[PDB]
């Protein structure tokens, strides 16, 4: 087992690094970002840059093809253990450094549609967006921007000056502006969001779930390079949970403010925090997850009214990350309650499968520890289409015009964004 920390070099500071580097990148596959949108907090201290993986994991359904070189592999296991055996076989393993948060390792993309091979459930949407359900690279170097030391560290458990000379000689490229061709849109009219509503409505209604994510989904043509969106958008959002991810099958634009789970030295975090008959029941959408995982007895919540985390625990020492994102996908807070009660509504009411959006971006370190994003405000740029999707949590007093409109308004920034 090699522990060795990676070698480091360090490169001039500058304010714009992850896309100054990442610029030259954005048009090779595999080529992915994670960007903590210039927010000034804890959480959004790291940009993290890395290419040319030397193995990478695609899963399209029950398959997941794992390739390395000329060599490639084709199996139906879990996809998340299969990226766990691809993991520990690099034996790669070094301390956990808080300076590095990624020492290599997987990272990549998460699609919603992942979750169905942990859960079952019926599928009624419709798949009109080819993009994997997991597309993962193993990188064994990663470019580091710390927005608390200023400082940007190329690391590599390869040649790291070989990485750094290869990195330096990618040359910039000009790239077509981007442009919006079309106008945005929904793929469901007013009316009949209000009927996927009230369908929820009855529902809830009738005891079958607690709460129920349902989305519409905007699209538009564009031409351009999609990299040009994403600056403008990352500009306008200083989204701390940002990612630009370069697919074969198309880009992945994320402007998400949200974490989805937090693994670091075992201790697991979700969302940063930001004689009588109790009437009202608080329930956090992913308590029952995290507590199939976490340690018993080491899950801790604050002390709510009507810690830095919403919900704080500890993994247990024989688990992985891989095993606390397995179980905790895809996101109880953009599903809804029973879980998967709520997707199998989910999928009954939208037209379309959800693909990338609200799965999960991040990284599993080979250091083991784990950062991950909720897919929320993220585009999917394919094939000149590019989609934009949008939902709101339905409970038993939600109304239905007011959530209509809320939708809109999670996205009309970025959606006029791009327009103008
Ligand atoms: N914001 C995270 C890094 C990050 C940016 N975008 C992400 C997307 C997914 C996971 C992590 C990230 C941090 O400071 O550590």
């Amino acid at each position: 087992m090699k522990t060795l920390s990676p070698a480091v070099i360090t490169l001039l500071w500058r304010q714009d690094a992850a896309e100054f580097y990442f610029s030259r990148l954005s048009h090779l596959p595999w080529a992915m970002l994670l960007h903590s949108g210039y927010a000034d907090h804890p959480y959004s201290r790291f940009d993290i840059v890395v290419a040319e993986p030397i193995c990478t994991l695609t899963t399209f359904g029950k398959e997941t093809v794992v390739s390395e070189s000329e060599k490639r592999t084709t199996t139906t296991d879990d996809p998340l253990q299969v990226l766990q055996q691809v993991l520990d076989r690099a034996d790669i393993r070094p301390t956990h450094n808080e300076d590095l948060p990624f020492q290599g390792g997987a990272l990549g993309l998460f699609g919603y549609d992942l979750g169905r091979r942990f859960e079952s459930l019926p599928e009624i949407a419709e798949q009109d967006i080819v993009l994997p359900d997991m597309a993962v690279g193993i990188y064994d170097w990663a470019l580091i921007v710390d927005h608390q030391r200023h400082t940007v560290s190329l690391l590599s458990h390869n040649d790291v000056n070989a990485r750094r000379a290869w990195l330096e000689s990618q040359q910039f490229s000009p790239q077509e502006d981007f442009t919006l061709t079309s106008d945005w849109q929904s793929n469901m009219t007013r009316e009949q969001y209000g009927e996927k509503f009230r369908q929820v409505q009855e529902y809830l209604h009738s005891g079958d779930c607690y709460q129920v994510n349902l989305a519409q989904r905007f699209h538009a043509t564009y031409s351009g390079d999609e990299w040009q969106a994403f600056l403008q958008l990352n500009q306008a959002n200083r989204a701390p949970f940002s990612a630009f991810l370069r697919l074969e099958q198309g880009a992945i634009l994320s402007l998400s403010p949200e974490r989805f789970i937090l693994c670091d030295n075992s201790e697991i975090q979700t969302r940063p925090i930001k004689d009588r008959a109790e009437n009202l029941m608080i329930v956090d959408l992913m308590r029952n997850d995290i507590g199939r995982v976490a340690v018993a007895g080491s899950v801790k919540v604050p002390e709510l009214f009507v810690l830095v985390s919403t919900i704080t625990a500890q993994l247990p020492e024989q688990l992985h990350a891989s095993d606390l994102l397995r179980a905790a996908f895809p996101g109880g807070s953009i599903t809804g309650a029973p879980k998967v009660r709520a997707m199998e509504i989910i999928d009954e009411l939208e037209p379309q499968r959800r693909n990338a959006w609200c799965g999960s971006i991040g990284y599993l370190s080979f250091c083991g520890n784990m950062d991950t994003s909720i897919t929320i405000r993220t585009l999917t740029a394919i094939n000149g289409q590019i989609f934009c999707s949008a939902g709101g949590g339905i409970v038993a007093d939600s109304q239905e015009e007011a959530e209509y409109q809320e939708t809109f308004d999670k996205v009309n920034r970025i959606l006029k964004q791009l327009e103008k």
